[PDB]
């Protein structure tokens, strides 16, 4: 529309001629336009730190369960009828034992997907992205040089995990295993461009099986390494030995493995595929994963048996069953809002309003709405403290999906020299205390988060004003979602996950 | 993928039936998910306000001009030897008289586009955007109820402006006029959706002609209504009636207009669009103008003759032409960084780093790079103050386009009752002092700004941290742009805007 | 009957898209329309329980 | 009986009949043997089908 | 070799051959390359293939 540009294309061509597409992964100085502005030292920001990795730290859940009408208890009955009665299984276990076995197999498979993602990341190098692979190895909690120096041992340990897992049987058509394996074994770009931001999913903990004999059967948390840990292969081997120590000597699990093998055949079982030296993972583009990560809503740290929570004596996360308690129901009723410290993280008050679910476009198909709400978990009531002096504030949900988000971990480069990698972990809620080195740090945090495209929505609590700000995101087509609607969607998605269609019903 | 959903499709159908497409322009209360949480009053943000209007407040510039070797003095020479060699005779004017006439014609055309947009906005209605049309009328500075009550007089005034300014001749082959008409006669969505957010361009000031007789000519600023001023038709009539007061029955202006009419024919003149009580502009999607908004870069308030600048005397913005100064050349070097007071607005220190040209995709053509940098203006040095004491800090650029951005104005809804329109005026740079109330207010402004898609990139300085934080914008394929590159691009675009295809 | 609904059918479509057919057998909490009303504890019935089985016990 | 839209199926109907619902799920084959043995033992006796007493009681008792 | 129907696999068969069953699990790559290095070093010597002594011993000591 400017006729001068077509009459002089050469002048326009040598006029612009700009660099365009700097490799991300390293610090970039912009320099000064006013050269005398070194007298205003910190008042001129010449830094440019583009982040690369946001790791979503999750816990695998069987859904919320406090009575026999839970989807996990209905699934326990539905799979026990197929294994025990429709296929003539053994009679030395109940339905809750079979479902606890089926839940421990999931933690086994998530560990396998985790270590093979560690394997496949360490072979990713490109000139356009200097975060590959080291920042992604840091976000998973390993020593990035151990996987380089001991690559063959890692590569054979992953295969040995997959071979040892063949000692147990678990149905393949149960979509719980497929969803957890697809979720914890993927690199996801946020934009589908050349040098995009990477999303990952790491387990915060796994579920460790514990036998109690007469007084039931537990699943306790086994903590996974966090992003600053620098764990070697020996640590992951000790973790895998700790995960299967209570499972290979158990005769109940041997009987249940034989029964699931007999009921579902050999081709109807979960098979962990073997990897080789040429096995590469590539970061794909998936708009459903991004629709999960946007509106993912973090619950906080898992509560442990050794965690000090004043006013909440026994409230550790555990999937329990007892034939005396709740007439043999599988019970997972966890408290949320814990952050690892014996105080109140009072930014969790910002999660006490109704959530916003915004999606791309205007279509909003039914399975798109059921997929975008998987990691969203709203609180319903406060937990009641046991006593008179309570330091934290714990919350009870209105149900949740098969995964809850514990927190997020963002890997970026440092603004100051020597520009190392920076690890910041955060909830959806972020408290900004009244100190000088909190406001510009939170602003760096916010600008690093908005580099990620379908990021989680942030809730910023300022302690100076005693005021939280609501959903810090750009909204396109949103709904205000209440707790009963999200509870209905959660019950649907958890019922679909534990459904086993290999049972030949008409249905 | 999931075999259970195909077995019970009615469950998945009825469980996920949610009302989407909430109308924007309203306050929405999300409610509580924890019913007890009313004891934690401001710690639970149950509020949701989406903004609708970001008005880019611009000033039309001729480019930077220090001497006769400037692009508009070269363009004055070019258009004067074109016009003089079709109108053979005894001309009573120079190059510079003709070019200052052609620059006053632009302020007239931008004023006509401004009041025509005021009329054409007032007929806009959408049930899903409640910002139409009162927020767009508040952002332009007009009282919205005055345009609805006095519609026929507004239409008569706009048709009379188009009839009076349309009596003068200006060449249509000069793309200066077409660019200013494309900015001024335009409603632009940031995304191609129905509940999109609106970008507008409004002149901060216009250039007012005054003939200095023997001592030359001058173009002085005439300020426009700012947002929330509730200006009536009588105020815009006063603005028009001192904009064209020196021009409307004038001898020399008629001679120059007749000369331009004989040089460039009737088909080669700038046309003015008329209104007929059905004229309605619609918000279009133009990613070329959104790239300029993304790389836009505010320079501050215009300096006037009445402005108090301690340590800076005689720094007012003017397109001056004196025959005894600079060999009779058109001179314009405005001083930037002024915000309307005497306190050294030290958010402007954050504009002393080099800029980031953010641009989407992976392939960037030469026209796209030369068009996206049009509202970008980087400071180069500090202006030297006259005196030991100096309250503000001013800056000199390395050139600028045919427009500079002075401000941005955001229109959203108030979260407190009643939910009227809130008006927020800001630069690219934003100072956050050490007070309790303005941290969450700056969060309100930041989240309001990120609702707009290709918004200008922000710089945020803090009081107690004593540091600015850099470009607050989601990046893409970017590049770091220096002052000499932007100066070359500004030279190219000031040359291309004022170019006339000549015969000589 | 109403000529405005035929002019803006998408507004009427999206404004009245509600999830019906709630499964029976569950407790449902309706919530509060007045957020302050938790100070009036049992005076606000936010509960909803639909029964399912009536067994006629005969001889 | 199972319906995802009625959570009273089947435990509420088993509680209303007086039976422990988990005992019927755990001991399904013995329950089926007991019911088939009741039908085989009581089916050894003769009662006239032209008496509508039996059909009315079967219509009430074998009915949801 | 792992299967749900036979809990002797593989540990009892590793015990019957006289190895630590956990060493072959924890050092699988080193075992796998030592076997190949044995097969490569044995190529330093020549022995006839049609002599059925080698075939019988190899088929006998490599079978379950």
């Amino acid at each position: 529309d400017v006729a001068w540009y077509a009459r002089y294309p050469h002048i326009l061509e040598e006029a612009t001629r700009l660099p365009f597409a700097y490799p991300i992964g390293q610090y970039y100085d912009t320099g000064y336009s006013v050269a005398s502005a070194t007298e205003w030292s910190k008042y001129v920001d010449t830094s440019l730190t583009i982040p690369g990795v946001m790791c979503v730290n999750f816990t695998p859940t069987p859904g919320e369960s406090y009575n026999k009408n839970s989807p996990i208890n209905i699934a326990a009955q539905n799979v026990y009828t197929y294994v025990r009665h429709m296929n003539s299984g053994h009679a030395n276990y109940e339905q809750a034992d079979l479902m606890m076995y089926l839940l421990a197999m999931d933690s086994l498979y998530i560990f396998h997907s985790y270590v093979r993602k560690i394997l496949a990341i360490s072979k990713l190098y490109t000139p356009v992205n200097k975060y590959f692979p080291r920042a992604l190895l840091v976000a998973l909690g390993v020593d990035p040089e151990d996987v380089f120096a001991n690559q063959a041992q890692w590569e054979y340990f992953v295969n040995m995990v997959a071979y040892r897992a063949g000692a147990f049987a678990a149905p393949a058509s149960m979509t719980y295993y497929e969803r957890h394996a697809w979720m914890s074994n993927g690199l996801y770009v946020d934009q589908d461009v050349t040098r995009a931001q990477i999303y990952m999913f790491k387990p915060t903990m796994l579920w460790k099986y514990e036998n109690l004999g007469t007084t039931g059967t537990k699943l306790v948390p086994l903590m996974m390494p966090k992003a600053g840990d620098n764990r070697k292969l020996v640590d992951f081997q000790v973790l895998f030995n700790n995960l299967v120590s209570t499972m290979l000597g158990d005769e109940d699990f041997g009987i249940m493995s034989g029964d699931v093998f007999k009921a579902f055949g050999a081709d109807g079982l979960v098979k962990l595929l073997a990897v080789d030296s040429t096995t590469m993972t590539l970061p794909t583009y998936d708009p459903l994963i991004l629709a999960q990560i946007h509106s993912a809503r973090a619950v906080g740290a898992p509560i442990l048996e050794t965690s000090t929570l004043t006013g909440f004596p026994g409230r550790q996360w555990q999937i329990t069953q007892n034939p005396d308690v709740n007439n043999g129901a599988i019970i997972f009723h966890p408290s949320f809002g814990y952050d690892g410290q014996d105080h109140e993280e009072l930014s969790f008050r910002a999660m006490c309003s109704n959530m916003i679910l915004n999606l791309p476009g205007e279509a909003h198909s039914a399975e798109m709405i059921i997929e975008a709400t998987r990691l969203a978990t709203m609180f319903q009531v406060k937990a009641v403290p046991a006593g008179d002096t309570s330091k934290p504030v714990l919350y009870l949900p209105n149900g949740f999906g098969t995964e809850v988000v514990n927190d997020y971990t963002m890997i970026s480069v440092d603004k100051a020299t020597p520009h190392d990698l920076t690890i910041h972990t955060f909830f959806n809620n972020i408290l900004v205390p009244n100190a000088k080195e909190n406001y510009v740090a939170n602003l760096e945090l916010l600008n690093n988060i908005i580099q990620f495209d379908w990021a989680p929505q942030l809730y910023l609590t300022y302690g100076i004003a005693q005021e939280s700000f609501g959903p810090f995101a750009q909204l396109n087509d949103w709904t205000i979602l209440t707790g009963e609607t999200l509870a209905r969607m959660h019950e649907v998605c958890v019922t679909s996950m534990f459904d086993v269609p290999q049972m030949g019903f008409n249905k």
